[PDB]
């Protein structure tokens, strides 16, 4: 895979011009592997001012994720003040829990990697424990660093006797890796989930900071609302959000974005006939009421 | 040997009809993932071939088809982009496979047609690399359109007592749907029976949706029509609306089936002639098969 | 080995194909006209039936070029044959693999269900794969129902996902090419209505009449050497109420047991007439 | 790679300079592989005063596990005073016995090895049952010795017909050095585990010292707060921890340190707005109270 | 290695010293990385008296094994009366089949191999079915042999077609020379197996001399708990052993041995202490407190 | 060394046994296939030793050795020569292994019996080479039987997923095999267990196989007889029809096994004498050991 070593090339050349302390390291062939599934904060386009709905959140996220894993100096008082072994961003689906991932890797300067299965099972005997090995060994020479496990139910799932042979020597790896006797330094390990309860018992123990991202309220449906309809013109008095925030019964984040992209089309209707043929509508109350039926 | 040949023809195929790929390689999966494309000269039906559905064509064009296939013109806003993935469900026989047909057809888009037998494998782990090589297929493929035929049995309910690969292959799926590394301009567009069965994230992820229903009175008629085309009908003694109307909650493809029925009943005479080596299709053959 | 090279000496155009392993598992269990007993002569007691099979299924299967002339005037997608217990169906298949010159593919859940993961979503692709590559051909599943059984979000993985697979490869995107999909089964109510749906071209064979079972009887009764007078078929065909035709089959064996007991006798050391039968059956 | 024989030689040179005895002896390279993966006692910051609520386990560990291996001069008065064939830590999720392991590897002199599946199963054939032999052939090279496989459940999982041969073989080559016919001189094959009913009744059989480390009751949940709330600066009147001890209705180890944690955040919050803006509040029951909901 | 070259020449040695009729033989190299995995008796420390509660057993594998093994010219008479193709110790866990192997290679004078996967199965092509190949040829060069392979059933496992080309081609190699034309001259298989069911059925076909190595019956574990006790001193009258034997309901014989070696630190918790800083006689109470019946 | 003297001494013997093979000389690999050679004198088993087989014996005889031993009787007729290879498959222990020795015995073709320590090899492309030499041998050695014991490990189910030189190696032998069409009066004599395992083509160019099944009542007597010779029987007190057919479903060598045991069991007195005739076998030992 050739565009891979090109992947690896990048990434590594990236990791050492932002920081220029890991020169002198070297890698493994399968950290290097590891290391072709780095994501850095500018290939991702979703910021904290780009989640709404979740301000509790994002600060509790702040303070008990990122500064004590970022800042380890400025908590180096106690020895209690310092990241956690993990964290785990569950909930409803369609509720933030990606863009809390992205915004993650965009503010955090934690080396973000956010790995697949695809990257971490092999067809080959044991090469997928030496593949979970080098991703740590990797985590620990890059030490401020984030391991993202998207989609982390599947990976932790309850272990088995039934379980295949690599599945579970691997999910026993992961799990060493996480609070065996060669503890991390300073590797965190955040993963995201739609469905808490597959998890195993001993690998949520391992991941102790939970984070229930839960179906938007009326103040979080406004505040989605409103985080999602920037960089398009709205109406003055035409238009009132708030009956339209609360309108939606239940509606998850992303029900919110495509309802928000129809009435989008909706209103632009003009502007597709015009560009079919060749000043934007004023987002009013018109297309998200026909819509959605309050 | 002709998987090989299938990756080769229809990647030749890719880059003479889209020059600016010719510099993008693929890995193995990817190839793989190449040999189940479709392309629009082998698929035979149109939107003039699909009957009793126009509305659904023009919404299926302005919020799918132009928001994919031409984003400059869509470029104005951030929220009038293509949708994440798209959702064709509905009862039986009502028109959605010849939806994605026609959408392999009109839509310039590299259209990926794939099945169960090209993601999984029996290897470990193999799968999800044919997922995440899909994935990265269609993003090279930058117009795209991934569709999974039968879509319900991949997107099932997710429980505890599913397989491993299942598992971390609907998880795969799912991350790279609406992951962090979020595709660029590709749109998953998947054909189901039973919404029911689809997993609610999955479903959240799919978030166009069309009811293609049992087709009404004016939907069997413009079915009716459309079937009946390129066959020689009858002046006065046909009358098409009576037998629409009379075919109550009848499918479309349960009316292919009155109708090439009532085609052989007419042209028995015909299939006679050559017997020994057609008649106008009037209310006699489908009167007498319905029975109203 | 044998069953490709019989398939490559009946029908010379297919020595170019090149098969994959899981289609040569396919082609392991393909029914050439030979090795099957019963035509359309051995069938009794179905003849509208029979002549409906013709001018709806093989002949717009078998013979394209004479239906050329309008579009819609091509095979079915699938044909079902669901009726009582006894009544046609498999000699119906038996036949359709003797007359119809199609390459008859007649599997069963041995050859597609298989231990190991995604191999048997592959068996299926590579039976529609084979059956496009022997273009005028039949795929029968027999016992139909348990295959296309109503689907559950309760089903196996590996059975829901082959399913789709099945499904799909019946009324997908690429069309299979002159490719019929027959099945016979007892309970049409099992199947599932979107299977249903793409197999549309669906034959009742029923319980047999008293015109049917005098047609059965006759049929059941050639190669046997019967009476002039003190036989009477016509009542003893109607008598059977509502027995099927197997059930006709076993009752004519046991009268022939019974009308040769002076055989069996001198082997150990008669005109099929009307007293066996009505002995019989009460 | 280059790192592993780094490693390997920092490990042996620390080997030979703590015991003298084993200057004159080689290894072959799958024993260095082997010795790739050895802890010292340096690089583990875990002690008994560092483990609470176990006291009669940490007693019974020493008097059974440590002493007759460490010691054998003192127990050669009788054949049946020596060290066991292995020894198994099982239990419930985050109850101690990685820290069991640590401080085994910190106050027994054992040359200790906690190997994982990365550096026993390899892709070639045949490799890794000739790992499995080079352990347990340094293991009776390093004459005092403890071999400790972390979640060992995974390695010893129920044999069956369909497993993968490689993993077969390797078990029973396993198996086979753990109580086959060359005995091993003074090795104890230490292991941890969360699911004992997945381990294989042979593998059981011949690790027969077993301790259940247990959910912690109220003298433990007592004696665990006390031990992890060392170091930070607790309240005279204001706090009783002896209520929180006994508030945390069925909490593990783990769910005492990750409460204890977001605790001694909430109560530096001064401190983090002091240091955002640039004493650490006692630690009383406020912020325990108001975060477990008793 | 020059390990593995100190042990083949201190095997080779010592196995030339024992038997002078060997001298003349040489080896090829495989031959001599088999002749690397040979145990002596003089490095084990189990003998019958030290396996108890299996008299009948050892009796029956004396008189089937050993004797039509090591003395031919005694079995002479009769030409169905030598040694058994090969030998399977299966049962339980912890049953003494281990041992039963340590004791066999003490008393009876075959040249015991006990080679385990790590020596057979190689990494490159075709050298494991020549390690197979030398083993045996080195068992009929050393005439009077047993050839071990410990926990048995991973090598002789179902043979299916999803097994790995060396593997496969490994176990014909295997059975080929256990009863091939080239029949083995008074060449002996004798394996130990936890699972019966595992092993292939042509393999076990050519293992006919089984032991069933059962859990041991209230005889059996008073047997075994008195070999187990010997060299300690125990109690005159307050120590009654008959109880606490049959007390262990389904215990093995290294599920005693635990027992016995936490009874044994239970009672001398004195001495750990004083020597720490001569042992209690072992009597009821420790057993009794720790079993709990 | 010891290769060496095994094919300079396997080597005199063949040219002194049939004088017309000294003319002949060999490349090196012919000659490690020639340290493989299995001559009659040093296997003890004969037609007469074995049991329960008859009319497979005649079978074998009349399709297998005649055709193959004595061409000139059957020159007669083009098709009434030697097979390209036979095949004995079965349930364990019915004979196989004896019906290959007593082929080495009877039948004068040159028996080559080798396995897959002499064919597989470490470097690459020898054994590919040791096959060609092998075949070429047997060509030379004109009367021959090529003897590969448990042959369906080596006709395995061939998969794209085999190693390399696995495949080769299979690819050489078939071809060798389909070269002799009894161009060199060449026979592939193979013995397995398992006949699934073994690949259609290989099993295809080995048309002459003989179920070697479980023995029967006939079968389990005539063994019994067979095995018990040698040995001092009892007039009255013993019957061993009884003993025959009540080993239900036991093979030939469940019976060997059972027979050596019923011998120590009887001749225990002499054993203990000799420790310091037999005891006639009589049906006490047999019944207190098979359990009926
Ligand atoms: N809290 C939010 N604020 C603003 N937009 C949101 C929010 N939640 C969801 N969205 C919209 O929904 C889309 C996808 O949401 P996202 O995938 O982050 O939620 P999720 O909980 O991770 O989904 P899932 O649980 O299904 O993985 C985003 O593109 C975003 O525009
Ligand atoms: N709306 C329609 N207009 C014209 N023909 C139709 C229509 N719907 C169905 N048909 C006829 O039915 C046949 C199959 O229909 P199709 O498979 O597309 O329906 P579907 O909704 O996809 O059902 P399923 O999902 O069960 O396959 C086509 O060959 C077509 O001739
Ligand atoms: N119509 C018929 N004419 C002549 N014989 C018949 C007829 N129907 C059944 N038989 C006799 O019954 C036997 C089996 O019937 P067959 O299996 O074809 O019926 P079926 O409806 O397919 O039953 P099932 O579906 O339960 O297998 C045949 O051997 C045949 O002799
Ligand atoms: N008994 C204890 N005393 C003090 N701290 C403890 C105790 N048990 C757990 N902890 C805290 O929990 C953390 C992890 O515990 P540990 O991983 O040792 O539990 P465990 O029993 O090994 O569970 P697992 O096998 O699931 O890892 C440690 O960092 C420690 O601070
Ligand atoms: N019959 C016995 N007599 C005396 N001691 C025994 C006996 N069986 C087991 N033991 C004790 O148990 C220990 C191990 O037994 P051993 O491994 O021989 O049994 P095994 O059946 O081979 O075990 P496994 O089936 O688990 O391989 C020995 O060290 C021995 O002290
Ligand atoms: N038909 C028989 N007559 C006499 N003895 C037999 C017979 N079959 C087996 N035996 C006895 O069984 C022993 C080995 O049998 P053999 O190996 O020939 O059977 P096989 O069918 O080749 O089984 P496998 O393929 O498992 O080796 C011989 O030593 C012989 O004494
Ligand atoms: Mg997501
Ligand atoms: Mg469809
Ligand atoms: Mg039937
Ligand atoms: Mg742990
Ligand atoms: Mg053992
Ligand atoms: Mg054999």
């Amino acid at each position: 895979s050739r565009e891979s070593k090109a992947k690896q090339s990048l990434q590594w050349e990236k990791l050492v011009k932002r920081s220029p302390a890991l020169a002198e390291v070297t890698l493994d062939a399968y950290e290097r592997t590891i290391l072709s599934s780095i994501v850095t904060p500018d290939e991702i386009n979703i910021t904290f001012q780009d989640i709404g709905g979740l301000d509790p959140l994002i600060s509790d996220l702040h303070e008990s994720v990122i500064y004590p894993l970022m800042m380890p100096e400025v908590y180096s008082n106690s020895p209690l003040l310092q990241a956690p072994s993990g964290v785990l961003l569950y909930g409803p689906p369609g509720c933030g829990k990606t863009m809390l991932a992205k915004a993650l890797a965009k503010e955090s300067g934690a080396n973000f990697i956010s790995i697949r299965m695809s990257s971490i099972m092999d067809k080959w005997y044991g090469e997928s424990n030496k593949i979970v090995d080098a991703m740590f060994s990797l985590a620990n020479k890059l030490q401020p660093c984030i391991i993202f496990i998207d989609q982390i139910d599947s990976f932790l799932r309850e272990r088995s006797s039934t379980d295949h042979e690599v599945t579970a020597t691997l999910k026993a790896e992961f799990m060493t890796l996480w609070d065996g006797l060669l503890n991390n330094g300073r590797v965190m390990i955040i993963g995201a989930t739609n469905r808490i309860n597959d998890i195993d018992d001993a690998f949520l123990r391992r991941l102790p900071k939970r984070f229930l991202v839960s179906l938007p309220g009326s103040d979080q449906r406004y505040k989605i609302l409103s985080v999602l309809l920037k960089d398009t013109k709205l109406d003055e008095d035409e238009f009132d959000l708030q009956l339209i925030a609360d309108n939606t019964k239940g509606f998850s984040g992303s029900d919110l974005k495509e309802l928000c992209r129809e009435a989008a089309l909706d209103a632009a209707k003009e502007y597709i006939k015009q560009k079919r043929q060749l000043k934007i509508r004023p987002l009013k109350t018109k297309d998200f009421t026909k819509k959605l039926r309050m």
